[PDB]
């Protein structure tokens, strides 16, 4: 009752029991702890997609491919009926950030823009950024092939100069990669984690990324480590999360990668699938705080 | 046998027992694990300066104040008989990084330069950077006073655009601050930790920083959390660390702050002292791998 999905359930219990009350930015209110870490094995093809609640896997995949492409237009996700970024791209939300000149859906130089184009000057979400900025992700993949013992395989979205241009500052903010005994591991530093809503999705996302990167460079996936800053439960999620805690985890699913492309941004959903995913049938709704 | 200094001693043991053989940049060789976390209480004025090995406290203090001032000239530490940065500022080391125009001792836009002037253009270590770049540390102090529940109190030295100008990329790279029940906590993400040499010094440094910041903003110190990426023991340190593991820890010392100045960069060593530090007397030499 300590490994795998129990890492997440034990974190929920810890926050409910010893989390402190916080009047947060959204006005919803939270219970919070600082600095918890969870670790998930990616061996034997395992990927930690929660079974005690059905995770929006199609959204995980498409958001991740959108990040990997460096894209920042929420409308591209919305065309696929993935609406997870629409609220932070709305006219109202953008105006509240002082971003009056931004088109609706244009989140600014967020997440994957920093991963692929760190330091590039942002124009709009539809601009061509090919060859602009520092491609941290491509550089990591090269280092993994050529010098896997390197201790500097860092991918960050925390760019102080660009925060004011982003709809929200990055939650999952800096990742490091590591190789030992033919296995690729990833540690994510996440400054802020909505434990009921974003965190399960973010775990699935970076675990997927680690599997995809490993297949590009001839390694096997090792471990995904999530280290949180402010790990919080929104007051509106407490009752539903108590319900989730009564559920017994089932074995995690496996990822089957059918092929790997030449460049990571060419991965498409047809190149891999989730095998053996058996989430509990009762859907749990966690209203997004805004 | 788990709290306080045992956090560090148990990490040493863990690396010795299950660390994997990993070659490294210096050619010395290491045993390595990825992702370990250590937590230290700063309550009751405690500061986690190791007692199983004498730590160079005066060096910790002067290095930190140098960082806080945004300074980057190793020659200024050497004038104070603190030589810890001399090797990475040498002509030979700078030339090996391609930094041919850099004067000896000028480490570039490292650590505190990023903390106080993120994004500013670097000239030399003697240039005046007042008002240039983003003062992340000052911003954090303001936020702690005005909106302590904020989830963005981040101070980073990881600037992809400036890495090539640095004598070494930052080891201790990104810190986050947090407030609960009138206590200030700090979590440091450290991508690379030399467990025998740098890590004890880095623990003392960021714990001191947390004490000093709390005194600037009317809070009490809470916890210091160190989260490592590549946590490693150099092969040359194994025997001395095994000797250290035989020493019984004594209670950690206490930090006594005598006054707080108006701005954090005005702190001097006369404004605080270490009470009751009783380290084991037999000096343990961990040669720096270069
Ligand atoms: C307050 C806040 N918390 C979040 O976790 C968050 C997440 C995103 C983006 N993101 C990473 C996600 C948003 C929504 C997700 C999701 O998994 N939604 C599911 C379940 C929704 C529900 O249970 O009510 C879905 O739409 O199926 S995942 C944007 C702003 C945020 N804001
Ligand atoms: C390989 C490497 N490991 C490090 O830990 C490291 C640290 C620094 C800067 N730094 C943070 C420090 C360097 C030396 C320290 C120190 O505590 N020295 C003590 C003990 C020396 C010894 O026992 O051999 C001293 O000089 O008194 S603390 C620079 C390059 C590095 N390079
Ligand atoms: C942000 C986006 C993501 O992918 N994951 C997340 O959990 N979140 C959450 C954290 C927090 O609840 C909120 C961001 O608000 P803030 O910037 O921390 O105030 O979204
Ligand atoms: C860097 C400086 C510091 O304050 N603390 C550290 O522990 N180190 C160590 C980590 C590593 O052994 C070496 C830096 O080498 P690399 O850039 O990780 O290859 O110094």
């Amino acid at each position: 009752a300590m490994e795998g999905e129990h890492q997440y359930l034990n974190l929920v219990r810890e926050i409910l029991e010893r989390g402190v009350k916080k009047d947060d930015r959204t006005g919803t209110g939270t219970l919070s702890i600082f600095g918890p870490q969870m670790r998930f094995s990616l061996r034997d093809d395992t990927i930690p997609v929660l079974t005690t609640k059905k995770i929006f896997w199609r959204g995980v995949v498409e958001e991740l491919l959108w990040f990997i492409r460096g894209n920042t237009d929420a409308k591209e996700l919305a065309k696929k009926k993935i609406h997870i970024w629409n609220a932070n791209g709305s006219r109202e939300f953008l105006d509240s950030r002082g971003l009056y000149d931004r088109a609706e859906g244009d989140l600014g130089p967020v997440y994957g823009f920093q991963w692929r184009h760190f330091g590039a000057e942002y124009d709009t979400c539809s601009s061509d950024y090919t060859g602009k900025g520092i491609d941290q992700l491509a550089n990591i993949l090269k280092t993994l092939r050529e010098n896997p013992d390197d201790r500097r395989m860092i991918m960050t979205a925390w760019n102080p100069m660009d925060l004011h241009l982003m709809a929200l500052p990055p939650c999952h903010m800096t990742a490091q990669f590591y190789v030992a005994n033919g296995e690729l591991s990833c540690q994510l530093y996440q400054r802020s984690g909505d434990v009921g809503l974003g965190v399960p999705f973010n775990i699935a996302s970076y675990s997927l990324l680690t599997h995809l990167m490993a297949s590009m460079v001839g390694l096997k996936p090792g471990e995904f480590i999530l280290t949180l800053g402010d790990a919080h439960i929104y007051n509106t999620h407490i009752e539903v999360l108590k319900k989730q805690l009564c559920r017994v985890p089932r074995p995690f699913p496996k990822l089957r990668i059918l092929m790997a492309p030449e460049k990571i941004e060419d991965f498409t959903i047809d190149m891999f699938y989730l095998e053996g995913y058996q989430p509990h049938s009762g859907n749990l709704q966690m209203k997004m705080a805004v």
